[PDB]
């Protein structure tokens, strides 16, 4: 969660795509899906990110639909965006013990308990929070087993980005878990 507003410059691909779906939330506009191998994944857009401006025009109060139209009607050449970094999320750094545990239970990407005298507990991890990212990789809609795999194959230090479930549920409104398994970019960023 980078403290402030940054600017990104996008460029439609050969197919006129940027790779983005956006959701209206509390009169802001927020990133709902980022597509693998897309302009939006290259420039580093993330689920949860707020779009402040599109080409210098303010997004406040737009509907998802208007946001999507604005994007279609734009000269592919160069689309600027003003981004606030994942405003609804926090990042929690934890350390695995010698058993390789951090100390929580989660179900359907949702944390549901903290284990006494874990790092998770020492670190104030919260239940009723959806796991958005692990070690900077988006994990939304992967099966629980594959999240365990990512935690299990991780270094000792584990960084998790979480979002209040009521907010999370508002963003992904009416989506299958396997929709986002398919569509959401789950790669480590290129350098
Ligand atoms: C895969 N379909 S989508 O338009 O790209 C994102 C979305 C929004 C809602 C509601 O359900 N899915």
């Amino acid at each position: 969660i980078k403290q402030g507003i940054r600017e990104v410059i996008l460029c439609k691909d050969q197919d006129g795509k940027i790779g983005l779906r956006l959701k209206s939330i509390d009169n802001g506009i927020f990133v709902q899906l980022v597509q693998a191998n897309s302009p939006a994944s290259l420039v580093g857009l993330r689920f949860g990110d707020q779009v402040l401006q599109i080409n210098g025009e303010n997004c406040a109060g737009w509907s998802s639909d208007k946001a999507h139209k604005v994007l279609k009607q734009a000269f592919g050449e160069k689309i600027t965006m003003t981004i606030r970094d994942r405003p609804f999320e926090r990042t929690i750094t934890m350390h695995k013990d010698s058993t390789g545990h951090v100390g929580f239970i989660f179900k359907n990407g949702k944390i549901t308990s903290i284990v006494k005298d874990s790092s998770a507990a020492r670190n104030g991890l919260l239940t009723e929070h959806n796991i958005c990212e692990i070690n900077g990789q988006n994990v939304i809609g992967l099966k629980d087993s594959q999240i365990a795999d990512i935690l299990s194959t991780s270094g000792t230090v584990v960084t998790i980005t979480i979002m209040p479930a009521f907010i999370f549920e508002h963003i992904i409104k009416r989506m299958a878990p396997s929709i986002m398994k398919s569509l959401m970019d789950h790669t480590i960023p290129e350098v």
